[PDB]
């Protein structure tokens, strides 16, 4: 049984993409609690979302075998984390969010599309940024 | 221009499943950073993962028109949120990470397999937990 190219495989990814989001989402139902002044839901909230951290960076530690589900790339060290990332980020920039830009524009969401760009710059922001961690990485 | 149904609500899905995974890649690879002693580099990853939540949090307002990416149910406010929570946590206990347990099982990832065995029943304790918290909510 190796974990390349197994259904297992793509579980775990289809997992930590759910208690990714999970996490995201509990925090933001948090937030709606703390305006509405339940206090003892936002912290069930905030409680859960670490639960689903903890999920999520298990599930993450089985994919280290088989590369980073954002990228493919190999993860571990920093040199390898920063590298995916920049791969990641750049892919956001140059390709995911100026599509959605555009799509999103030709639909008539002018406020969203302007939206993904504002991402989109503030992804090439952090790809450019960890290019300079990089370059300057001892290890 | 209706969003439900569009194709900007289908990138707003994607873009926020992505965002989610980005933010807890990202601390993960801090953590690494942490231990190998490169602070800084580990100051840098929970910085941008800060920013990961944001676009995330501004993904998801954005579709609290259409409703949850978890569910389909609408969000907003607390009796909302935790509904939508529990329905997804239902899913995820009696159906999601008992199939995956058992491919696990199938393939010869035993560890795994209990890893989503336990995950199971994680969840069905997270989704009683937030059934109890809905019946004492008084909005
Ligand atoms: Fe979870
Ligand atoms: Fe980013
Ligand atoms: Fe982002
Ligand atoms: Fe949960």
């Amino acid at each position: 049984a190796q974990l390349k190219g197994s259904k297992t495989e793509e579980n775990l990814k289809y997992a930590f993409a759910g208690e990714s989001q999970a996490n995201r989402r509990y925090l933001y139902f948090a937030s709606k609690a703390d305006v509405e002044g339940q206090n003892d839901i936002a912290a069930l909230f905030r409680s859960t979302a670490e639960g689903e951290t903890g999920h999520a960076h298990g599930h993450l530690e089985y994919l280290e075998a088989v590369g980073d589900p954002a990228t493919g790339l190999p993860f571990g060290t920093s040199r390898q984390n920063l590298q995916s990332a920049i791969a990641g980020e750049t892919h956001e920039y140059t390709d995911m969010y100026p599509g959605m830009a555009k799509t999103a524009r030709d639909e008539g969401f002018e406020e969203i599309a302007n939206w993904f760009e504002t991402l989109a710059k503030a992804e090439r922001s952090h790809a450019n940024r960890y290019t300079k961690a990089l370059d300057g990485l001892v290890d």
